[PDB]
């Protein structure tokens, strides 16, 4: 299948070179996989989700996304127009308040929640969790992210937006999960993206169009936008039988576009998420 005039990052992920505008993907489109978006929530009524999204848990007064950040990320995973995995199932877990902020004990609780809740849901092709959040190093946060991964969920986390080594941020610094850096439309590392040996992969994160609250859309930037391209891609590959939750990050790295990016510091992987689609 082909989506013409796609957002650039969806094109980038199905091409060996930059500058194309068509997203080429298999029709299966992540059908039968599930992605948990652990964030500010998801506006599930947005037309672009087509009834495929729902809130399953909130740690605040309401389950509503009063911010937009979670809706945007969810959109890049699995919205019709803006998503990598256009037929996946989205579940929203609200660990961040409507200012985009959250305590570490709540974030941890949210990851433990997903590990359990997945056993109650029908996800025959597998389970993915997208965590477009982070702060300073915490061994407990890293530990929760490790638990979620070892549960059998493909965990994808943002590297962070400090133009620094990701080793000092969590859950970015947990080795066992899939730590995602950001690139721009010219195949440069995004000027804000963290880097370092703990990064596993890069994805598109500068000027990413996606769904917003109030039924709208908008284009924002960050490692937060790169993470759901990778989470979506994982879902899409698992539905294809190409990989499993335990090895998806490694599979994505082994099948990535190698060496295309510029401004990658020495010791950081130069690998950009790629679907390898061939009609
Ligand atoms: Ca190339
Ligand atoms: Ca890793």
């Amino acid at each position: 299948a082909a989506q013409t005039n796609a957002p650039w990052g969806l094109a980038r992920i199905s091409s060996t070179s930059p500058g194309t505008s068509t997203y080429y993907y298999d029709e299966s489109a992540g059908q039968g996989s599930c992605v948990y978006v652990i964030d500010t929530g998801i506006e599930a009524s947005h037309p672009e989700f087509e009834g495929r999204a729902q809130m399953v848990k909130t740690y605040y007064y309401s389950s509503r996304d009063g911010n937009g950040h979670g809706t945007h990320c969810a959109g890049t995973v699995g919205s019709r127009t803006y998503g990598v995995a256009k037929k996946t199932q989205l579940f929203g877990v609200k660990v961040l308040d409507d200012n985009g902020s959250g305590q570490y004990s709540t974030i941890i609780a949210g990851m433990d929640f997903v590990a359990s809740d997945k056993n109650n849901r029908n996800c025959p092709k597998g389970v993915v969790a997208s965590l477009s959040l982070g702060g300073g190093y915490s061994s407990s946060v890293n530990s929760a992210a490790a638990r979620l991964q070892s549960s059998g969920v493909m965990v994808a986390v943002a590297a962070g937006n400090n133009n620094a080594d990701a080793r000092n941020y969590s859950p970015a610094s947990e080795p066992s999960v899939c730590t995602v850096g950001a690139s721009d439309r010219y195949d440069r590392r995004s000027s804000f993206s963290n880097y370092g040996s703990v990064l596993d992969i890069f994805g598109p994160g500068t000027d990413i169009l996606s769904t917003w609250i109030g039924g709208s859309t908008r284009s924002i930037s960050g490692t937060s936008m790169a993470t759901p391209h990778v989470a979506g891609l994982a879902a899409y590959l698992m539905t294809l039988g190409k990989t499993t939750a335990a090895s998806a990050c490694r599979y994505i790295a082994d099948t990535a576009n190698k060496g295309d990016l510029s401004n990658i510091p020495f010791g950081t992987v130069n690998l950009l998420a790629y679907n390898n689609y061939q009609a």
